[PDB]
């Protein structure tokens, strides 16, 4: 099978009719709702970098999806329709059925279409999805707009997928595999959220770009980052270790007033939410133990670093 | 290290009408009033899209225009695009130069860098994403040819699978620095019934055309618009570059005679040709010197 009948057979696969032209043109159209912005991000996957080489062709779909519907809810809007880009070195029918069905997976389970992409021959696994948004016009939430006194939260856990790299094989590589992109909570913080992030390198790091954005600082409490029981009974400075600079989280960090805390505590939301700490003047991140300081070096994701 | 790279390379400019541009999670942009998004992806592999040597700038260059050609065989007028770009180390000699082509690019044609993700991987791998807008309902799109229409070609074809296997020849030009047609692709809005950009090669691509329109088409070999170079090779070598070369990003499109007078009267920055015209029967076939002339081709495919 050559490259027309891999799209059609494994990326074509359902009927979009709320979308205005799909595949099978030089582009795809959408009819925006009106009085919206569009939201739009892509995000590249890179086998053995993004992913162990071992990864199941399914969680490699599911994420490759995931993690681009996971920028969007960070600007607090509604996921729409993705761009599929895949390039492979080889025809492997078993693996195109894999990736496929995880793509399509994750597409059904917030609603989005699959509308347009390219399809490669190349000679290291590569997918970059590009992922499409829409929201009431001026109603972005930013990584500027974090005020002195607001709240920090994270959705979530933290920390999960951190070690489930590191412990390969465990139940907590799901967490590694699947990622949840909290679509549904992005949606729910426009209106709310004052800043808004969502934490792909490390929560430390993620939150550290709302704080220059915003130029303010924060003051995180280890003793409520929610992580999970699993890393609640290893070393103390391991947990936080993951939980502030493991990455791979795509949980939504975002900062909200105490009122419209209040408000959000009212809505009913399919994902827990914490409070991590609190905006402050001084331009530092730092950490608390129970009331004492805390000194902790953490070191952020990069690539070329 | 990543941040610096982006910041330096790929958040060169300020851009008059994006509501977010590069450094938050997503880009934003406000459309315009009683108009449709036209969006798509393409990617270039190193060595498979281009020579391995192939200059920073000419990649960068080509990484936009294929996508330009996209939109604009819609009859959109781009606006913005995302860059996705993969590569294994940091150079910034290399860097400096494909961020040029990017934007010499993105500036020829009015368009804004707003977005992309920068990541490091084994092979060099790119790819961009292109935003254009329309007028709702407008799009020219593959599926509207029919039985009468011209069908018409830009520019010269053949010209860059010339120069990839002459490299160093002139025509090399057209292989490392494609034109997207995107003002001629703009002035068929309203007026082609079906358009495509030539990717793959003319025959495999108005292939598409043909079978989004359930119709056939009878192309005229010696009215093929090839390069003075190419009319001095044997002519079964010159048709196979000419149809089955690929990499021409020009536009193909079909036409009512009406409307190609009414094209013809418009002042247009590149050459258009009539090679042919659309048939009942879905198949196509090809004319030389009013004789009907069988040729086997075979367009472009990944994994084949
Ligand atoms: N992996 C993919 N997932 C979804 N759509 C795809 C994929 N690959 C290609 N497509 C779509 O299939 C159609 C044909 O793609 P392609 O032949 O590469 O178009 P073009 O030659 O105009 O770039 C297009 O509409 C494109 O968006
Ligand atoms: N090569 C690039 N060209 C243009 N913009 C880019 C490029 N790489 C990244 N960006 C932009 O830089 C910002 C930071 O990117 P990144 O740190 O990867 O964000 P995220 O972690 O939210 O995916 C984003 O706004 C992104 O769109
Ligand atoms: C094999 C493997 N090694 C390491 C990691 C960990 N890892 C890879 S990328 C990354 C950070 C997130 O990736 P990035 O491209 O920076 O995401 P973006 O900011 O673009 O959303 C982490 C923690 C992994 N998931 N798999
Ligand atoms: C080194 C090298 N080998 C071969 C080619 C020729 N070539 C590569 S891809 C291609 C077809 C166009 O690429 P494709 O990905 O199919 O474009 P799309 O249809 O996605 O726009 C051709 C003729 C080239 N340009 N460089
Ligand atoms: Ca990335
Ligand atoms: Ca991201
Ligand atoms: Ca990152
Ligand atoms: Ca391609
Ligand atoms: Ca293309
Ligand atoms: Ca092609
Ligand atoms: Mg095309
Ligand atoms: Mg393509
Ligand atoms: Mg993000
Ligand atoms: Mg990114
Ligand atoms: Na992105
Ligand atoms: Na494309």
């Amino acid at each position: 099978m050559a490259e027309f009948s891999i799209i059609d057979q494994y990326f074509n696969r359902q009927s979009h009719p709320d979308v205005a032209l799909g595949i099978g043109d030089d582009s795809a159209l959408i009819t925006p709702p009106p009085n919206q912005q569009l939201v739009i991000c892509a995000d590249t996957l890179v086998a053995g970098r993004h992913f162990p080489l071992e990864t199941s062709p399914h969680a490699i779909g599911w994420k490759s999806v995931a993690v681009n519907l996971s920028d969007i809810a960070a600007m607090g809007a509604k996921p729409h329709s993705i761009l599929l880009a895949i390039s492979l070195p080889q025809v492997d029918h078993e693996w195109l059925e894999g990736f496929s069905q995880g793509i399509y997976d994750c597409c059904n389970q917030f609603g989005v279409a699959l509308i347009g992409g390219d399809t490669t021959q190349g000679p290291h696994l590569t997918i970059t999805v590009t992922a499409m948004g829409w929201i009431e016009t001026g109603k972005a939430v930013l990584r500027s707009g974090a005020k002195v006194g607001d709240y920090v939260c994270v959705s979530g856990q933290i920390g999960d997928a951190a070690y489930g790299l590191q412990h390969l094989g465990h139940s907590l590589q799901q967490r590694l595999d699947y990622p949840t992109p909290r679509c549904k909570l992005g949606e729910e913080l426009k209106g709310l959220a004052s800043s808004m992030i969502d934490v792909s390198d490390g929560l430390a790091q993620d939150l550290g770009h709302i704080l220059k954005a915003s130029k303010v600082g924060a003051r995180l409490i280890l003793e409520k980052l929610p992580v999970d029981p699993v890393l609640q009974q290893i070393e103390e400075q391991q947990r936080w270790q993951y939980a502030l600079a493991g990455g791979d989280d795509y949980e939504l960090c975002f900062t909200i007033t105490p009122q419209n805390y209040e408000k959000l505590l009212q809505k009913q939301l399919d994902v827990k939410i914490t409070m991590i700490g609190q905006i402050v003047e001084q331009t530092k991140l730092t950490f608390e133990h129970l009331g004492s300081d805390y000194p902790l070096q953490i070191h952020g994701y990069q690539h070329f670093a």
